[PDB]
């Protein structure tokens, strides 16, 4: 049937979660087509002189593959 | 001595995080008696036009049961 | 063929790990039916004066569905 | 919406496949808005002849009324 | 010396769960040289009037790279 | 009480996960007695010109030892 | 070369995610040197009245040893 | 240098987790030699009428092997 | 409020529960405000009576003053 | 910033060093900005005299263009 | 069709990592036959006054059984 | 009986694997007594110009507590 591919990407933000998730998403939609879903796989950062520096969001986007 | 029980449930939020894990614990109220904390295990969701359709967050919600 | 459910419980006890999962066990038993098997996934507990204040098991009971 | 997840083993002397069918088959008797399933584990017990029952263990989600 | 790749795909099928994992290879095939093995990650699907709608393999595909 | 013991096996075949799963039990039973059950550790695979070329199943099988 | 060490903190917020991070890495800050990065372990957290009561997220802290 | 092994063993006790770790080390040592260390990867068990009827804990069990 | 979790060791010939008191006794010498534990491991050492030493490895959170 | 992460196995008949360069190498052909890798798994082939290859797989994280 | 087989041991070597892995691989060709892959599950060590005394490669090594 | 602890250290060199492991260990040195044991939890380091810049090996060391 149909087939999907995972392209593990890692978003960035220094205001938060949901934001370094959007910004990955929209840096997927760039290039790929027929995004679907996706799945958080670590939330990890940067420390500075304001504690959090940079939010890093690990994730895997799922994308449907065209035949 | 007491005893607790675990239900998994998955709570969604067009907005965010913590609007997802609220979703979840609010219906989980409707039913449930003793609730006493949650546990985080998927963070996953959606994909649409505006980039996150829908957060999923798959919790474990643990409360204590009656004897 | 046959169909099986888990479900997952906190059993707790101030008296040490099998009291724990003894009383998991004799929860389990006031409304599921055909008892079978557990599986430990946790061992926990909090902290009191002198030591252990309450072992915490939290398991999966397997039992099988009727009819 | 909020989604509910239980876990089930399906048995079957056929197959795999078969035995998830069995998980399901009984999900549905008392479960409403089945959406999706996630294997967990495949084990089974063995016999004179190989396999005697494949079992599946599954996490079946489905949508909570509301 | 040489290198390989992984990718990762997620065949689907309604047949069965071989069907899904020969559907991920079959797409491989079509943009992928040198494919020699795959690892099942996971094993999910939907659910339909009467029992599995869609079968759904993730897998990690392996290939060798080229020059 | 009684003991068990747990082998790691990879059956493997042509055919399919099942026929995989069965291969490995079979090769267990020309030497070890007591077969109870098994888990499945890992599947995974070769691929040749038709897709499949083998499945791999890897798993554990326990099996009752003998008492002392 | 350089050393680091990563030490396991809770931090604990009524507000959100963000906020236990910070509160944390803020805490952190009090007695520890050259705080760099951050994982995230778990997050979990208490139910009240108000639904989450208290957003517990657990996480590594990484920091550089001096010599 | 030297090498160990590690065998897999399921020990079960009607009495307890002890007693099941004990039930497999016991039967290890019929048929090894320089068992070591040992390390607990599940601990599960049966259901009968009052709780817990066999306690079963798989382990690990390392030893040392005769240098060549 | 703000905890920590520190990597204990507790062992002990008697058994698992004594290997446990035996790494919160540790913990109290030096630290404020013990409030959970999680078994992370449980292993041991074999001698020709058995085990030897029990071996528990578990994760001991803590308040942090503020 | 937004990363990938691609997934490589690098190998080499002289050690885990030498097989980790050759999937870097490799990823610097087509790859820009490369920035860390992680260790998923070390494992490879035997041969009468042992290790034959090395492999490690990894995963190679890189900036991409923005 | 083909079954393998797999078994977990533990080399150690003063020298590195490579020599501990060797160092298992070399006991396994003692006394099993066609062996094919490992697979390295842990890395561990003991300490000593010089830092690292003794490399300790957990391993599982594959092997190919002989056919019915 | 006995007691040890475990502390969770990242060693860092440019030399190669075991060189990271080594200074891990070497620090450890510094400010630990009876140490005894270590476990490596990952391998990951950073990229440079022409390969590996730093090799980064998260490890666990193992030391017994004194009286
Ligand atoms: C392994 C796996 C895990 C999953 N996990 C989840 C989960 O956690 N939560 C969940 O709710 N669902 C999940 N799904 C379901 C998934 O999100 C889809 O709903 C499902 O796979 C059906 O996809 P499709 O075939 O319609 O693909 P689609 O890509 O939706 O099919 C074509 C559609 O693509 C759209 N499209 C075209 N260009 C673009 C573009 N550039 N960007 C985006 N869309 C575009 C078109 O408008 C068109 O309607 C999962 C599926 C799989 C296989
Ligand atoms: C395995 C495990 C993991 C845990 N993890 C954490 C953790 O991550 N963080 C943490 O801080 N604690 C954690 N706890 C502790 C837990 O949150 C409780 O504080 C503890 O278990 C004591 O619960 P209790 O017996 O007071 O139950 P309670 O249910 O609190 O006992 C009765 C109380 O229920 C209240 N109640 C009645 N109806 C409802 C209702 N409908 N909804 C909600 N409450 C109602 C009553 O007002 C009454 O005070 C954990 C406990 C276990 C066993
Ligand atoms: C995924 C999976 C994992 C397993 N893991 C293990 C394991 O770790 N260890 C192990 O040893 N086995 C394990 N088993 C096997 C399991 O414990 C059972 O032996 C097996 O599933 C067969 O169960 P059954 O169909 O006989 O069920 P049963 O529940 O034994 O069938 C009905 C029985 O319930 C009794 N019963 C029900 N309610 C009552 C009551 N109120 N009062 C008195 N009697 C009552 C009846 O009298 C009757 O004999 C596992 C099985 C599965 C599927
Ligand atoms: C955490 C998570 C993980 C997911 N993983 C996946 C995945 O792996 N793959 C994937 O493809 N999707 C996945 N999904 C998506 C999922 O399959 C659904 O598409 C999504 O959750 C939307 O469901 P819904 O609200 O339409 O519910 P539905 O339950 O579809 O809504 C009501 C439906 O129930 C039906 N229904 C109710 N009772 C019966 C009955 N007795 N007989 C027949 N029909 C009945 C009705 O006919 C109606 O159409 C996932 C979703 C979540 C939240
Ligand atoms: C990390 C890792 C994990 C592994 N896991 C497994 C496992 O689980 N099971 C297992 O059995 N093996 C496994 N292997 C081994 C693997 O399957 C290969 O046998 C091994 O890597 C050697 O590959 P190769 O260099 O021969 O590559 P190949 O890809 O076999 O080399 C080139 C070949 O590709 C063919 N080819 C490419 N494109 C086409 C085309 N379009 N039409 C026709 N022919 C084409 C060529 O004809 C040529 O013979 C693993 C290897 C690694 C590195
Ligand atoms: C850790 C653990 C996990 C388990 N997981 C599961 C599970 O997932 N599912 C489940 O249903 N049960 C499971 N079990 C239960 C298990 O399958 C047994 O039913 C149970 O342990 C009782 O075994 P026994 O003492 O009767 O052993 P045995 O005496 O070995 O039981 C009789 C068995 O011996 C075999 N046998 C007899 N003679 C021979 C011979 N000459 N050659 C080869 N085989 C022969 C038979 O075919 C039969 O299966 C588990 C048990 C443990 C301890
Ligand atoms: C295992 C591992 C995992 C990593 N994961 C990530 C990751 O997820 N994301 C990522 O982007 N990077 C990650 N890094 C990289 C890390 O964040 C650093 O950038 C890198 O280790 C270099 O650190 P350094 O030697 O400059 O240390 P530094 O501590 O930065 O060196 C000295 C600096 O400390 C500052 N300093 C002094 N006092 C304080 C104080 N009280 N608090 C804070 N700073 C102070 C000084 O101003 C000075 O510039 C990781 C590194 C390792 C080893
Ligand atoms: C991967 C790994 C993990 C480890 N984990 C731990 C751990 O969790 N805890 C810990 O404390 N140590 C652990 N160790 C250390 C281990 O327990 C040993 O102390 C160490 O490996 C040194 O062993 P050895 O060379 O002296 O072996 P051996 O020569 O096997 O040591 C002497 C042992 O032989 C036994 N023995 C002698 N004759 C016989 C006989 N005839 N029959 C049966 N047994 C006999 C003795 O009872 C004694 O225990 C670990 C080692 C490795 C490699
Ligand atoms: C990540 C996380 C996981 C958790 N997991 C669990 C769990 O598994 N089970 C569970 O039940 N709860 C769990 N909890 C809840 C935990 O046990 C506490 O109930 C909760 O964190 C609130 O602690 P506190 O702020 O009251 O601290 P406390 O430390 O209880 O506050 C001060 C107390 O310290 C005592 N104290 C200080 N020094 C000494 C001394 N020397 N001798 C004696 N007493 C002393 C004082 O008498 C005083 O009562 C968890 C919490 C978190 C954040
Ligand atoms: C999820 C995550 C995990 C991380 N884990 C770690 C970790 O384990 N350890 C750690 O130390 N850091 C880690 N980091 C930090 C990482 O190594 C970087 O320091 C950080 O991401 C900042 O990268 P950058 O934006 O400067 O990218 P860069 O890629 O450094 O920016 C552009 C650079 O690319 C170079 N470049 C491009 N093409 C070429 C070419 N062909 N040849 C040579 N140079 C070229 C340019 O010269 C230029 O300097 C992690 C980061 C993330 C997000
Ligand atoms: C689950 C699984 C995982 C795998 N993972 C990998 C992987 O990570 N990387 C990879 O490259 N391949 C991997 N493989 C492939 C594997 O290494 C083999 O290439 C493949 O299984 C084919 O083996 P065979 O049937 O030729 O076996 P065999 O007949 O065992 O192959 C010949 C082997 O026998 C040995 N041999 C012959 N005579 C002797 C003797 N007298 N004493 C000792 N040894 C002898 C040889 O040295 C040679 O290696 C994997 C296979 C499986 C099933
Ligand atoms: C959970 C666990 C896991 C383990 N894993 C392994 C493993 O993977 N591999 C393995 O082989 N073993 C392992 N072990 C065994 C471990 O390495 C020890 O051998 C065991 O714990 C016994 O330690 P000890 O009590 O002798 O401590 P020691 O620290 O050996 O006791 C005190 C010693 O420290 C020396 N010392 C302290 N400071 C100094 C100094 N500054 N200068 C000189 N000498 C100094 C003293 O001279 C004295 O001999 C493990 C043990 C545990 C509990
Ligand atoms: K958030
Ligand atoms: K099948
Ligand atoms: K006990
Ligand atoms: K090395």
């Amino acid at each position: 049937g149909k087939v999907y591919k995972k392209v593990e990407l890692v978003g960035t933000s220094e205001e938060g979660l949901e934001a370094a998730i959007q910004a990955a998403l929209a840096r997927a939609r760039k290039t790929l087509r027929h995004l679907d879903w996706f799945e958080v796989k670590e939330i990890r950062g940067t420390i500075g002189e304001a504690g959090v520096k940079e939010y890093q969001v690990v994730l895997e986007v799922g994308f449907r593959l065209e035949e």
